[PDB]
RNA sequence: UAGCAGCACAUAAUGGUUUGUGGAUGUUGGGUGCAGGCCAUACUGUGCUGCCUCA
């Protein structure tokens, strides 16, 4: 079925519209963003098992910066986890309508490729480097610190430094013999990527210069155990005489092959070429495919929040408010994509004001609508069916974060196509796409408030936008005003929410059902707002826990009873009067519970609503110090069932038996604790018998232990 | 800077199981829809390893 998690169906990624064809042209005016870094947490030494010297990337000079065709938006800065710690990430616009020449253009692009495909190793056979092509178009390139001055501009120098050297194309050539001896210059190796001349030519191995011993020279003890010396190891192994047995020795790092970062974890010189781009500059490079893709991402998310300020007029479409993008990112996530956050939390909060918005948006549409149509509509536009097929209309999946970031494996680096798939589409359960729609209606909700929201909503295309009787009626009714510290303006809802339908004597207003229907929503969602916000910050599943527990017919009757809403109830059933006065006197010494004692006190919720002009904070001020005790009861320790109880006191040792309808149409049901005994359960559904059951059997438990 | 095989965990897919829940021909409750918790087949990632490339 539509809206089901047994029906998925593939989607295109969506790039966002600023990166989309964002080519820089030959004279033609661009925009030039450095990709600022700064190590805000530095890794304890502990989880870095070599110990090695942290980089904080501000350190250093040469960045990158990024040059496209079109003007990249303020997003919220981000930190990525690098091997130094988390790093924090800003994209800062430098240069904007400046042009650049073919020849410049042509020495970026080439350099562009050179990063992913040679440094990077991102370019496989499955993807080919089409720049003018790619639907994802910018430019990477090095930015460099002017003459000390602190002002970063492009290194058109070092781009230029890295096309004369033979070492960008493959191993150099260059031999060293007693003739041209090689000599030794520290300042090249200081902040060096070196490559092997003597081994695995089809991928050689790049490595970090992290220190120079000058200590230690190619007659010094060999790292493999292998050889004893460097010289030894060269001369075995690739059959090389050295010509300055003196030179100094470079400790090394291998860079590294981890292209995500998103998320926390917890030589002899001689032989080797110096690969032109320095290793400060590397360790940055390593980052790019992250802070793209968060990047790209975060401009999804910004552009899904720029839309909505423009199509349902909630936030300003450019900021100089609406929410975070970073929340929106939140709503567009998976717990599938493993990111460190999901939207499950705000899908609740969403829920519950799903149900609110609806519901009084129906009461008040149909008036004359009857307690059992209102929840049918209900249910038919709150359907999981339905939130799939506007969240579809809305594009909400190509939009979708679904899946765990792997650079080489799921994601098409910038000017790259696909020879024609994980790289470019995603297959996603249309249920997934309901419940974004509700995390989406949270996001707004908790940063923009209710009027938001509903805007919102109204955005999705979901449209949620006789007095001498009374007195008689209502007689005596003043304590119970005073009881719950309210007094009504119009006492005909007071009345309404006390009346139940055998109370034939009211002619003047309705059944408490209607109120009823409308209080059962904004119950659901106050509460549910008030434990979302709950500062012991509650968990995805412990708020369902707290959720399921608080709002029930059970707990609302308890309420209603001592808050002695059962004095005030106008009905003519004996028999109601008789389960009411025996769950009262059961109520009041600590058995059926009467409906209709929860279903008024859901009743009054909609009379204050109603009478106080649709306010929810008014509901919530008569209705939490009401519900306080509970709230903070439960919230302190989260509720059990007792089966549930039974089977985790005694897991191999508790077995139920069927369910036997009794003579008089009640369930029985048996519970046999091996070793322990049988205890007999009678109740008119098969819970109610499995429960008394199991409470029988935890009674005897602990009253043995 | 490489590949593979065990173990922990997260995680979606296709089956089953179990609690909640719905209007339904509802002769007095087994027809189907959606959620949770489990069992199985099979996927990916990180990590604890193990073998195994270069050093």
């Amino acid at each position: 079925r539509p809206g089901s998690t047994k029906r998925r169906q593939c989607y295109p990624k969506a790039i966002p519209e600023c990166l989309r064809e964002s080519y820089p042209k030959p004279d033609q005016p661009c925009y030039l963003y450095v990709i600022g870094m700064v190590l805000t947490t530095p890794l304890p030494d502990e989880l870095n098992f070599r110990r090695r010297k942290l980089y904080p990337p501000e350190d250093t000079t040469r960045c990158f910066g990024i040059l496209t065709a079109k003007p990249i938006p303020q997003i919220p800065h981000f930190p990525v986890y690098t091997r130094s710690g988390e790093v924090t990430i800003s994209i800062e616009l430098k240069k904007s309508g400046f042009t650049l020449s073919q020849q410049m253009l042509e020495l970026i692009t080439r350099l562009h490729q050179y990063i992913f495909s040679h440094i990077l190793r991102l370019e496989k056979p499955a993807l080919e480097f089409k720049p003018t092509g790619a639907e994802s178009a910018y430019c990477v390139l090095p930015l460099n610190v002017v003459n000390d001055s602190g002002t970063l501009d492009i290194d058109f120098k070092f781009m230029e430094d890295i096309e004369k050297s033979e070492a960008r194309i493959g191993i150099p050539s260059t031999k060293y013999s007693k003739e041209t001896p090689f000599v030794f210059k520290l300042e090249d190796y200081q902040d060096a990527v070196i490559i092997p001349r003597y081994r695995n030519f089809d991928q050689p191995h790049r490595f970090y210069v992290a220190d120079v011993y000058t200590d230690l020279t190619p007659l010094s003890k060999f790292p493999s155990p292998e050889y004893e010396t460097f010289a030894e190891y060269y001369k075995t192994k690739y059959n090389l005489d050295l010509t300055n047995l003196n030179q100094p020795l470079l400790d090394v790092d291998h860079t590294s092959s981890r292209l995500n970062l998103l998320t926390p974890r917890h030589l002899v010189p001689e032989l080797c070429a110096i690969h032109p781009i320095p290793a400060s500059l590397w360790r940055k490079a390593v980052c790019l495919p992250s802070i793209l893709y968060r990047l790209h991402c975060l401009l999804t998310a910004e552009e899904l929040r720029a839309q909505t300020a423009s199509d349902a007029g909630v936030g300003v479409r450019s900021l100089p408010l609406g929410p975070n993008p970073g929340l929106i990112l939140q709503a567009l996530t998976l717990s599938n994509a493993s990111d460190g956050f999901n939207l499950e939390r705000l899908e609740m909060l969403g829920d519950s004001f799903l149900k609110h918005a609806i519901t009084t948006y129906l009461f008040c549409t149909y008036p004359d609508a009857h307690e059992g149509r209102l929840s049918y509509m209900r249910s038919k536009k709150v359907s999981n069916c339905n939130l799939y097929r506007l969240g579809k209309k809305k594009g909400l999946p190509s939009r979708m974060v679904v899946s765990i970031f792997d650079p080489p494996v799921n994601w098409l680096p910038p000017g790259y196509v696909v020879n024609q798939d994980l790289h470019t589409e995603q297959c996603i359960a249309d249920k997934s796409i309901a419940d974004c729609v509700e995390a989406l209606l949270g996001c707004y909700l908790t940063s923009c408030g209710e009027r938001a929201a509903q805007l919102f909503l109204c955005s999705l295309g979901l449209k949620v936008l006789a007095e001498k009787t009374l007195n008689h009626l209502i007689s005596g009714f003043e304590t119970f005003e005073k009881k719950i510290n309210y007094r009504f303006k119009n006492k005909a809802y007071l009345l309404q929410a006390f009346t139940h339908a055998s109370y034939h004597y009211n002619t003047i207003t309705d059944c408490y059902q209607r109120l009823e229907f409308l209080g059962d929503a904004i119950l659901d969602y106050l509460i549910t707002k008030h434990l979302y916000e709950d500062p012991r910050q509650h968990s995805p599943g412990v708020l369902t826990d707290l959720r399921s527990a608080l709002v029930n017919n059970t707990i609302f009757a308890s309420l209603a009873v001592k808050y002695d809403y059962h004095k005030y109830f106008k009905a003519v059933s004996p028999e109601l009067f008789h389960v009411i006065d025996d769950f009262v006197k059961f109520q009041l010494e600590k058995i059926e519970v009467p409906k209709a004692m929860g279903d008024i006190f859901e009743s009054l919720a909609g009379a204050i609503y109603m009478d106080s002009g649709m306010s929810l904070e008014v509901v919530w001020q008569v209705y939490y110090p009401m519900m306080q005790p509970l709230i903070e009861k439960f919230s302190a320790n989260v509720p059990r069932s007792p089966v549930r109880e039974l089977l985790e006191m005694e897991p191999e040792t508790a077995k139920f038996s069927p369910a036997e309808r009794t003579y008089d149409g009640k369930v029985r049901v048996t519970v046999e604790v091996v070793g322990k005994g049988k205890f007999k359960g009678v109740g008119r559904s098969y819970r109610i018998a499995k429960s008394a059951a199991a409470r029988r059997a935890l009674r005897s438990l602990k009253a043995n232990q």
